[PDB]
């Protein structure tokens, strides 16, 4: 459904030249975006919701460093998390704001927002579906490193106010990178960085 003009503040686009992924504001200098979303020159567009129309409330940001994880597998999409660094810091206010990094894990059943991008911003409540479930959808593919929830990428799964997934791959529910096995590393790139 759409979400409303600036209802998902921390919802972030990536452009090079057009809209390619999505992704999070976690700080005033920072993104969280998947890997497979990695490429060249991006500029990072926060305060957004027709992307083809500047409505009043954008920032555009050059990105200056992107660091794909380590472990990053583009085969199977393991570990597919990527940290965008902002060229200058966001201006923080009601329609461009960060979300919090997760403490835990979130548990099976929660329910979580996640969105993204006819040229507004679209938005799905969904829960977090089981181990087994997720597993059985896509037998032999889905790692620690992953989630599956429901019934562009490199955008938003919120829940309980915390980002606790990245859209990664799908096809059968959607698959979502588990942020909360990354926290330490995002907290340590980003203080290094
Ligand atoms: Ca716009």
């Amino acid at each position: 459904y759409t979400c409303g003009a600036n209802t998902v503040p921390y919802q972030v686009s990536l452009n090079s030249g057009y809209h390619f992924c999505g992704g999070s504001l976690i700080n005033s200098q920072w993104v969280v975006s998947a890997a497979h979303c990695y490429e060249s020159g991006i500029q990072v567009r926060l305060g957004e919701d027709n992307i083809n129309v500047v409505e009043g409330n954008e920032q555009f940001i050059s990105a200056s460093k992107s660091i794909v994880h380590p472990s990053y597998n583009s085969n199977t999409l393991n570990n597919d998390i990527m940290l965008i660094k902002l060229k200058s810091a966001a201006s923080l206010n009601s329609r461009v704001a960060s979300i919090s990094l997760p403490t835990s894990c979130a548990s099976a059943g929660t329910q979580c927002l996640i969105s993204g991008w006819p040229d507004v911003l679209k938005c799905l409540k969904a829960p977090i579906l089981s181990d087994s479930s997720c597993k059985s959808a896509y037998p032999g593919q889905i790692t620690s490193n992953m989630f599956c929830a429901g019934y562009d990428s490199g955008g938003p799964v919120v829940c309980s106010g915390k980002l606790q997934g990245i859209v990664s791959w799908g096809s059968k529910p959607g698959v979502y990178t588990k942020v909360c096995n990354y926290v330490s590393w995002i907290k340590q790139t980003i203080a290094s960085n």
